[PDB]
DNA sequence: TTTTTTTTTTT
DNA sequence: TTTTTTTTTTTTT
């Protein structure tokens, strides 16, 4: 019994870097950034299935998305760590502007 | 400008640390399991930190195993480790602009 | 382009109510007390499809619960002929639903 | 004890609407459209203090808006008539869009 | 088409 | 000047 949800709205930092699994799923990772306070947060979005997809063709740098997941961080060595949130099926991407 | 938002249910990992600072402010930090359970024919591990009023009520009723709700925000720290590499936390920010709820 | 997103935590005012179509999907409506003196708001949710089953199965009155869901107002006639809305949280395959305790 | 959270991305209705109580504070309310892939779904968001003014100074039809609130649902009212509304003060947010 | 639930505190 | 006069589409927990 657990929830585990993110919900960010900003803007994407660099062009999305699609790649592709060997069974050949799409996974698009960007970098989106925050402000608060005046202070920049930067995020690391992974989106995967169809909506990766989505992200890879429709987002550039600069662009404006709302982003709906959860978060998990990902063990990997030469030992870190990159908290990333994960935006798959269970999530949702929203371009604006 | 944007929205930065983390919501979390899940159960506290161990006997939560209350600090007060120069300043007189409570910082209290904890873990966080969050856990989601599939089916075919798990574990996910939060850092999460109260600052101010929320710092005084989470170092108070919070316990190895309570079940709890938390709103906040994500912010990442940078820092050097001792190997001369930079290295990365990614915390759950939890303060007057959060929520915190106990359960049960 | 649009996001219609509730989050609730909550104590279910009352045994659900899981209704079967002749489909066999179920329809599971409850109400849901939130608390901020203390000022109670009450909520009329309604869960479809496996979601509707898990949450006949498993809320009962005083059940602490977390939902996930959108909203959706309907519009219906009074019988003083007059127009009425009802705004309720649709918890359905795109929501959550989280037993608390 | 409880969570009371709403979340909207859409877009406004008509131009917003903005009185002023007797201590002066400003309160917007709009309508806000969010569609779903084809069905629209129409929310009555109210805000209070200064989002209240920033809502009623910045946003217009069709401006594209973040919204967050808590659900409040007021009776008012030659019989009852209660309405369902995201109501976002200190405790929400609202971001313009665009 | 209208009753309730629960109770360990300057977004 | 209204009781929600409508908005706006870069597409299976």
């Amino acid at each position: 019994r657990g929830v585990n949800k993110v919900i960010l709205v900003g803007n994407v930092g660099g062009d999305p870097e699609t790649r592709y699994m060997p069974n050949g799923n799409a996974v698009t990772n960007i970098t989106l950034a925050t402000s608060e306070s005046e202070r920049t947060e930067w995020h690391r979005v992974v989106f995967f299935g169809r909506l990766a997809e989505i992200a890879g063709e429709y987002l550039r740098k600069g662009s404006q998305v709302y982003v709906e997941g959860s978060l998990r961080t990902r063990k990997w060595q030469g030992d870190r760590y990159t908290t990333e949130i994960v935006v798959d099926i269970n999530g949702n991407m929203q371009l604006l502007g």
